[PDB]
Formats: structure tokens, sequence, C-alpha cells
């Protein structure tokens, strides 16, 4: 029903804390501005209107920040908690929910005050700004879909059936239509069918030495950007994360985690931007992915 | 009777989308400016004035962008499909009606504002800035004419 | 939580009708006062004070009567419906509910506004007045004990 | 749509001008109180209160009352011709009318204000009191209800049938129904299921110097209440009022008017209030009602 405001210190990440701005001791209140400025470049020569590029800009967002302790002690552990947790990471995600959708957006502290008006207890009404690195961006899972076989129809389909040797029949419009591959489980989609800009991904790679990661084709099967690794052993499992604030590149086995950066294939891997179509799996048993993609206005 | 505004994703073509911001769900109010600012470049010598070229300059379009849902659900659901649309076509038409004429001006996306200060079932009133493209025009068809004997 | 205020047609009954005045879409909000007024009749001589007798005084209970309808239809169907109700009956059960308690009221309705201010999908902004028959009392189940060997 | 506020010189009269308040050149706007108050007289005894009787006490509606002229000269004969019109009547009619509801109010001009702040074209902007006498009465057209037969069902119906001489059989529950009634032509109730208050009767009469008009009864079929005259020759209509501020009880005959009033049954005519139940027509041809309900809050 209402709106829920949640922010995460490391999302996308085991470290993960949530702080509820909407439920919990600290609250976020009144939002400064949610929507967008537009700069669109609109020169007019002689009445008649030209129009250049629209840059998109984000606004800070400045909350009504208030704490909601029991005494003086514990609302101020209350805002050294919050406002420290937020310093220790880099960038904090806050998360966007309502009844419709579920944004998230990559905030920076840009002003955070503190002041001796204190009403009961000591709770604090202070207002905290935040920086736009990049204004709603949807979380979402990313799986591979699945192929299967049409079922076999006398007359239909093409079989040799009934009184023998066999008969199939040239009909006009029902004719012969082929039933399916035989073993159609080799086939196996990844589809992109929006824009997106970065991606979370935890690969099983399969044959030690042997390039293993990910490649990405247009829509007409071209590769455009591949992120390809060649390891001396096989690692359990290879967590890769294109976000360019945190770029991550880790090969894991078993409690142990290696930079898998200096073993990248730099040619290959051209651009972070991943286009329409489909991502196919190099020397890979399994793959685990979490994509995320802009929205300007939500 | 009384004045018509139509928000219009693409005139002339077969994937236009018509928004009624005088009648439907979301509604455009109280006009800034739809008036014009001039500069004449007037010049003068000993107390006599020469005047050169008037540039017609156009004023941004700032509207009182109220939203009428039933449920906190559909105001959200207008506020992210109005915008989003108006976002989706490089510039958007706005057509201006009366008993009298029927102009229309090509509008780019400035400024708009989404806050948390609702009424009941989650109204929304926000301020919708635009830039001027072209300001009024007349959208008509042409014809050829024939000769009789 | 926090606090139910609830509007019951005939309490102790079996056609009683129940409005959320906190929930549903006819609301009570803001009350003027929830407490008391008392007249000790406290005289002095010399200094020395004399106390009399206590009457505790009720005093009127006044809601901005808010309704949450999705027309101008439906808002006024609301108000029609809400104020007969309480008409209909001689006189209307308010039930406090919070955490700790769950305390009625049995009030006249005094005072009741209808105007024209009407915001979104016509919404009504209104206060009703209530004359106190008796301020808070506890509906509870009477039940017999038994005695073990 | 919208709501819509008419003031009717004689509601329920030929001489009837309506002002259209919502959209004509004189408009009110801003109505101080639709609602009500009421005076509950409750008398309390040891904490424990006792409640009297409602009455139920109507307030003064003040209109922000405009006009809408194209000259000083209009506006001017606007303002001389609305007032003068509620002068010219002892009472005025509002008809509060919305997709839901049309209810009437009987007004009495308590107080118009007439100043020299003219806007545009000599334009009036005036506060327009009025004193309550009836608050809100529903204006509807009371009409006769019929009688029609059941239709005739082989085994339902009493009917000797079938095979000779005819046989209808005893069943349990089915058994025999009897159709209907011979002449059920005959059968007509006037239906009161609400009380109302004062009506507006066209009484066509039968036959001469037998009492002609209307008497009501309860729902125990006797009699409470009845308006009957005893006319010396047959009247063309008989019009009957029943409202308190303006009884009307004249015999037409052609294009004469007569007063029926000491003609009337004064021990017959107990009360004006009508009560659930039937109304009969004693030597009466034909019958046109219209019927006045109360509503305190609508
Ligand atoms: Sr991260
Ligand atoms: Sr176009
Ligand atoms: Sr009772
Ligand atoms: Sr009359």
């Amino acid at each position: 029903g209402v709106r829920q405001y949640k922010i995460h210190t490391n999302l996308d990440g085991t470290d993960d804390k949530v702080w509820d701005v909407t439920n919990g001791k600290v609250r976020f209140y009144q939002p400064s501005n949610l929507g967008l400025q537009s700069t669109n470049n609109i020169w007019q020569s002689n009445g008649i209107g030209v129009m250049g590029t629209r840059s998109i800009t984000q606004p800070q967002i400045e909350f009504k920040l208030e704490t909601f302790g029991e005494s003086l002690e514990e609302n101020y552990q209350l805002m050294k908690d919050f406002v420290n947790d937020i310093l220790s990471k880099k960038f904090v995600t806050l998360e966007y929910q309502t009844e419709i959708f579920q944004v998230y957006a990559d905030l920076a502290l840009a002003d955070v005050t503190k002041t001796e008006g204190y009403g009961k207890n000591g709770t604090f009404s202070e207002k905290i700004t935040f920086d736009i690195i990049t204004k709603w961006y949807t979380y979402e899972n990313l799986t591979f879909d699945k192929i299967q076989n049409g079922k076999v129809i006398a007359g239909m389909s093409k079989i040799y059936g009934g009184t023998a040797p066999g008969n199939y029949k040239y009909i006009k419009g029902t004719s012969y239509t082929y039933y399916g591959e035989s073993d159609i489980d080799r086939l196996s989609r990844w589809d992109i069918k929006e824009e997106i800009f970065s991606f979370m991904g935890i690969l099983y790679p399969k044959l030690p030495k042997t390039p293993a990661g990910v490649r990405f084709l247009d829509d007409i099967g071209n590769e455009y950007t591949a992120i390809v690794f060649k390891t001396e052993q096989v690692q359990d499992y290879i967590l890769i994360n294109t976000d360019v604030n945190d770029e991550t590149y880790q090969g894991w086995k078993g409690t142990t985690a290696l930079n898998l950066f200096p073993v990248m294939d730099f040619e290959r891997y051209r651009t972070r931007i991943i286009e329409k179509g489909q991502m196919e799996l190099i020397n890979l048993s399994k793959a685990e992915f979490k994509i995320k993609r802009k929205a300007d206005f939500v």
C-alpha cells in the first residue's frame, strides 16, 4: 500500500546492512525532489525551432531525517551509527518501493546536519542531503530460457505412419510441419530484451586453462563484448560485477578469493553497455545473473 | 465553450497517443505565460530612435500538473506513465483549443517535480516546466482547387 | 499499535452497523477534547478551604470528518449514508480502541456541516459535533465462577 | 456530473419562474452550511446519561450572489429583477440537484446586500442570506398501482382439465394455486410507503352532492384523516394543497375558481401528516398526485 524507503550499505553484497527509513528508529521524510531536470539545447532562428541534445540532469535529494530514540543516550547512538555507516561505504543505495515499482538509486553523502534543538528524550529533526550517482535502476534476476519440442500429430507432422511402409501427405496449409529437434535440450537462450548498464554474475567454470566467462551477441549474431578469463586451475565460481564504482573480477576456490583482472582477455571486453540480443556462456557449467537497467523517471 | 489542452506524443503520426490535460486523469492548470517577449534592437542617435530587427523570444511554460487517481497505486501509475511518454518522444505537441482557434506548440520537457506531499488517496500536485521549440502553428489539410467551365 | 475509532448504530444489538472512522471511506480526525471538566464547589473562608461536591462535566467532541470517495457521486452517497445512519438511531456508540484499552461512549448528533469546498473528485472536509450521554464505559462479558474440591 | 442550484418562485404552480443560480446570469456560490444542528436535551443523573427528544434545528444559508451582465444597465436590471421576484412570493423554493439526488428547500429572504464595488461592466458580488422554513424535501409524482392476473398452468392451477370430466390434483407444495381474480381491473392501490407531510392533488369528481375527496387508510384498514367536500354541482376538478404556508382547497368548474373551505368536513380532516398505509378515492373518476416528503440531511 504505502511507500517504503530503504538504505543499503553495499547492495549486491554479502556485507549488506539495511536501514528502514520508513519504519525503523532513523526515518527519512519529505524528499525535496524525486523528479528530473532536462536541458534540451533549443535555440530558435526566425520563429523556427531547432532542438539539440537533451542532457537529463538529476537533482540532490534532501530528506527530513528524524530519530525515534527512548533516551538522550539512545538518540545520540542512533545518529552516530546511521551517519558513519553511510561514510564507511563510498556510496549508498536508496531503494524506492511502492505498489507498482521497486527502483534503486546510488547516492553519495552531500550534507548532514547536527543541532541542539532536541524535543522529548533528546529526539533529532535534521536535514540530510545526497548527491545523485545514478537515479532509478531496476535490480532484477536474469535467467536463461528453455526450448521444448512440439507434440507429434498424425497427418500434421513428418512421420511415415499408419499403413506399411508408412506415409505423409502434402496438404494445403496443414501439410507437414516438423515436430521438434532430436535433443532440443541443447538450446538455451539468455535473452537481453532492453539495454543494460551493470550486472552481478556468479559463473561456474567447467574446464581449467580454457577461457571461461561470458560473451555478448547482437540481434544479427555478432560479438560486441566478452568478459573472459584464462585461469590455471578450476575456480569453484567467478564473481563478476560490471558496476563502474566497484568493478569486481574475482575467482573463488574454496574460501580463497583471487584477483582475475590481469588474467582477463582485454581485447574481447570492448564495452560494459549490453545491447539487445543474447548472452552466450563460454566454458561454463552453470551461471547466475543479477541485471540492473536504468530508468530516468519513475 | 471553455479551453481545451491536448498533449500529443506524435501529431501527424500513426503512433500518436493523446493526453487530455483539461478532462483526463492527468491535468494541466495555471499556465505561467502564453504570451511572448521581443528584443527590438533599438539604438538611439542624438535622441532620435532607430529600430533594428525584432527577435521574438518564446518563454518556458510552467503548468500546475495535478493527478486524479482513485488509489495511491493509480496516482503513481499516472506519474510513471505520463512523464515517461513525454520522455519516449524527443518532443511533444501541446494543442491549445478554444471557440475561435486550434493552435499547437512543440514542447520539450524542461523540469518535472515529484514530492511526498499528498492529499487524499495519494493525490499529486506538482509543477511541470516545458521548453519552447515552436510556439503556435496551425496544422491543417492542404488540397488542390478545380476549375469549372 | 495505533488508535482505532469505530461508530456503531445500535451496539448490544443484532441490527448493528459499524463504521470505521479510522480505516474506512468516512474518517474522523483531530478530536476536540477527550478529557473532562470538573466543578468541585470550593469556597474559601479566611484562607481556609472548604470543598463541596465534584460534578464531573463532559464536553462536546468535535471531529474533522473527511470522506475518501472516488467520484463526486461516491463522495455525496458517503455523506448521505453516514449522517442518516446516525440519525436513524436515537444515539450512537463511539468506540475508542488502543493497545491498553477498549472504551465506548454513547453520543447524540449535535452538529454536522456540509459545504461546497471540494478538493479532488469531490472530497469533503467537514466538522461533526457530538453531545455526551455517557463518556467511557467498558463493555465486558460477565460469567459465573465454579468451585472445585 | 456537477451540482445544480435552481430558484423557483412557485413550485407546484403554473406561474413558476425558474432562476438558474448554477448556469444563468444570476449565480449562487459558496453556501454557508447545508448540514444541520440538533438539541438532544441530555440531562445526567449521577454520571449516567438520559436522552430526551432531538429538536433538529436548521441554520440560515448564506450564498455569495454574483451577477453576469454585459453592461452596468444589465447588472442593475438583474439585481432589481432577481430580488423583487423573491419578494413577490412570500417564500421561495431552492432545488439542490446532483448525480444521486434532487432535494428542495423552502426559503424566506433573510438579508440581501447591494454595494458600489463593481468589477468589470458593473459586475456584482453580494451576500444573500435565507431563513429555513423546510429543509430538504423530495418532490415526486405519486401514482396508483395495478394488479395483474397470474398465468394458468396445468396441474398447478385450479382448473378441471385434460381427460374428461376435468381433473385437479392435491399435491404436496405444488398442489392447486388460484390463477387470479375475475375482473382484477377493479383492484388499485395508491400506496404510501414512507410518512409524507404536504401534497398537491388534482381531484376529478364523479357525482355531485356526494362527498368527493380523498381519505387515508392506515396499515389495518382504518381511517385517520380525510379531505372530503360536499359540492352542489360537479366540479371539473378539485385542487387541494396541504402546504402549511399556502393551503388551497378550490373547486374549478370551467374558468371559474370556487373556494371549498366551508363545504369541507372539518371533523374527518384530523391531521395533515400522512402515515404508512393506502389512500382511497371517495366519489372520484381520476386522480393526479404530487407528494412532497421531508429528509433532514441529504
Ligand atoms: Sr556493491
Ligand atoms: Sr512527428
Ligand atoms: Sr442498544
Ligand atoms: Sr405553492
